[PDB]
């Protein structure tokens, strides 16, 4: 019938990983997300005309690798890259959610978007041309998002979903 994506949003602790899910799923802002919650979180939603089901494994758990995370990971189609552009340590770990998807896939071109979250905070200390720049060097798109705000939210997911399509 109906084209189901499977999504997974990774990210450092407190990037708005949860509360940007949340806001594409139940059209809310979450103040203060259970971070050990790693649930998977599904919506019905119509992308250029075509009704489809979006399946988003929302990332917590331990910073530590298993067996059972890799094969999380390699269900995965696409990946949101989140960081918060009020903390460059969430920008600097990244490259290492990036790695560590190319180990489990095994691959150099899988499906992902960069997410900058947090544009409604005056405090940043991530400039976007630099954003901007990681995002051409990998070769992926480069969204802004508020979960607070929700601006960028649908456009983060549905590009994730659009980079999906265009992979086959
Ligand atoms: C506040 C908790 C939270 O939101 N967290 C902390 C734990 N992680 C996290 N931290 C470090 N390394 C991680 C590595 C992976 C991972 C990847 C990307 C591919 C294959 C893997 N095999 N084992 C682990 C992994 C992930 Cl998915 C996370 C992670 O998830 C995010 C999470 C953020
Ligand atoms: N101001 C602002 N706060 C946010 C945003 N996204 C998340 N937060 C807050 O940042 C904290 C971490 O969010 P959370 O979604 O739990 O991070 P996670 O660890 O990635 O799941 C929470 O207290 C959220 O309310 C955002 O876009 N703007
Ligand atoms: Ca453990
Ligand atoms: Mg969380």
């Amino acid at each position: 019938g109906m084209t189901e994506y499977k999504l997974v949003v990774v990210g450092a602790c407190g990037v708005g990983k949860s509360a940007l899910t949340i806001q594409l799923i139940q059209n809310h802002f979450v103040d203060e997300y259970d971070p050990t919650i790693e649930d998977s979180y599904r919506k019905q939603v119509v992308i250029d005309g075509e009704t489809s089901l979006l399946d988003i494994l929302d990332t917590a758990g331990q910073e530590e690798y298993s067996a059972m995370r890799d094969q999380y990971m390699r269900t995965g189609e696409g990946f949101l890259l989140v960081f918060a552009i009020n903390n460059t340590k969430s920008f600097e770990d990244i490259h290492h959610y990036r790695e560590q998807i190319k180990r489990v896939k095994d691959s150099e071109d899988v499906p992902m978007v960069l997410v900058g979250n947090k544009s409604d905070l005056p405090s940043r200390t991530v400039d976007t041309k630099q954003a901007q720049d990681l995002a051409r060097s990998y070769g992926i798109p480069f969204i802004e998002t508020s979960a607070k705000t929700r601006q960028g939210v649908d456009d983060a997911f549905y590009t994730l979903v659009r980079e999906i399509r265009k992979h086959k």
